[PDB]
């Protein structure tokens, strides 16, 4: 069975309490410390706002969280936990309740959102390979912790362009990693779901991140967001194979042994796999280097296992600017 190429035993060499989060009893502070500003967004288990501690004047986000999914609390605070002081990633300040109701909620660093106006138009090549190095130094962080986020795209990046901060948030679908687990594939969103999800390969690793990840760097090298536009689940990885191809996703699906669910064999057509240098035209052309090309095809790979690591990612010529300018 598949495995991850790196950090694959890294929870198992760790203390039990390090991963067996339903066994960890948070310690609830006051909410009443804060007072609620701005609605800043809401999903199906939570809303966020922009607060105040008013102890202290401190600007923060609050992430009041629907109380009834315990356990899926519990991953969440705990995964918070061990990746305190990680490089980029979303700094959780503490766990709190209403008093009275306990419902419980997270409190976060505040961040200052930039608004990208003109869909991404102010970034320039540089700032693309800066902020993508940014983003890789926070999943290799968490991979490292023996964590995937699971839930990569746009939405859930924080820049503040103002200040060159980046941090990565929403840790509500993250998960521990153990090799030969068995994962739901109901994770991540559709435009950033890697094939293995598509094709309900359930034992999928770390690596599902960096698919999200190389779609990512594709929307922001070709300007074409999202990359993959699929419909519906279906339609995403039909969106996929007319890239990558229809005899490649066979091969990758004889290797692992996985079956495709026969409502694909009347959509899927048939596709060669085409090359990057396509997507290249006068509107994204300042932005596409052969580094940044190689790249991609290191990333947005059937095989999740040859898929570059966050680490071996950054390690990549594309970045090379980015140390340079990083140590001059
Ligand atoms: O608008 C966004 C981000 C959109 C966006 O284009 N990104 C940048 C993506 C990007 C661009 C270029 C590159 Cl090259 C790279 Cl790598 C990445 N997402 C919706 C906000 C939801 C509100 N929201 C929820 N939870 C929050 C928390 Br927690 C904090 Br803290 C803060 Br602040 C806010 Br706001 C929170
Ligand atoms: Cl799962």
């Amino acid at each position: 069975g598949s495995r991850a190429r790196v950090y694959a035993e890294v929870n198992s060499l760790r203390s039990r309490e390090y991963w067996d989060y339903e066994a960890h009893v948070p310690s609830w502070g006051n909410q009443d410390d804060y007072q609620l500003v701005r609605k800043l967004g809401r999903g199906k288990y939570s809303e966020v706002f922009e607060a105040i501690n008013i102890t202290n004047n401190e600007r923060v986000v609050v992430k009041i969280l629907k109380p009834v999914k315990k356990k899926k609390i519990k991953r969440e605070v705990k995964i918070l936990e061990n990746l305190r002081g990680g490089t980029n990633i979303i700094k959780l300040i503490d766990t709190v309740k209403d008093p009275v109701s306990k419902t419980p909620a997270l409190v976060f660093e505040y961040i200052n959102n930039t608004d990208f106006k003109q869909l991404y138009q102010i970034l320039t090549d540089f700032d693309i390979r800066f902020y993508m190095y940014e983003l890789l130094k926070a999943l290799d962080y968490c991979h490292s912790k023996g964590i995937m986020h699971r839930d990569v795209k746009p939405h859930n990046v924080m820049i503040d362009h103002q200040q060159k901060k980046l941090r990565l948030i929403d840790w509500g679908l993250a998960e521990f990693y153990h090799p030969a687990q068995e994962y739901n594939v109901r994770v991540a969103s559709r435009y950033f779901k890697g094939p293995e999800l598509l094709v309900d390969y359930q034992m999928y690793d770390y690596s599902l991140d960096m698919w999200s990840l190389g779609c990512m760097l594709a929307s922001m090298i070709f300007r074409r967001e999202p990359f993959f536009h699929g419909q519906d689940n279906y339609d995403q990885l039909v969106r996929i194979a007319k890239v990558l191809g229809t005899e490649e996703l066979y091969g990758y699906l004889k290797k692992y042994h996985i079956d495709l669910d026969p409502h694909f064999n009347d959509i899927l057509g048939q596709h060669s796999r085409k090359r990057w240098e396509n997507f290249i035209h006068s509107e994204n052309r300042h932005l596409v280097s052969p580094e940044a090309l190689d790249l991609l095809d290191k990333l947005l790979r059937y095989d999740h296992q040859q898929r570059l690591t966050a680490k071996e990612a950054m390690e990549h010529p594309y970045f090379y600017p980015v140390v340079k300018e990083q140590s001059q």
